[PDB]
């Protein structure tokens, strides 16, 4: 339906975004450390996302 | 100490709880696979909290 399915898909996609902006802020605080861990989180945020696309991959009914 | 440390810390802690709510709700939204990954993401997000508590040692969720 591309409805709620995308909503969940948006949440996972959103966390990835927070992790991106997190990377940023961490770099501001010379948090090299947290930055690495943040990119790993970035990927895993996508692990959630891509998988949310595996299920909610009905992104197409909306034209 | 500096509120920036606090904001960073809070975003890590945020993603942890956020992802928590996604594990359950996506599970409920029949997206258990995403729930699984949300569990790993749940604590991986917390890795930033841990590392932020290390580098910053800044906490104090209050106004």
């Amino acid at each position: 339906m591309t409805k709620q399915e995308k909503t969940a898909l948006n949440m996972a996609r959103f966390i990835r975004s927070q992790t991106l902006t997190l990377l940023e802020k961490l770099n501001e605080l010379d948090a090299d450390e947290q930055a690495d861990i943040c990119e790993s989180l970035h990927d895993h945020a996508d692990e959630l996302y891509r998988s949310c696309l595996a299920r909610f991959g009905d992104d197409g009914e909306n034209l």
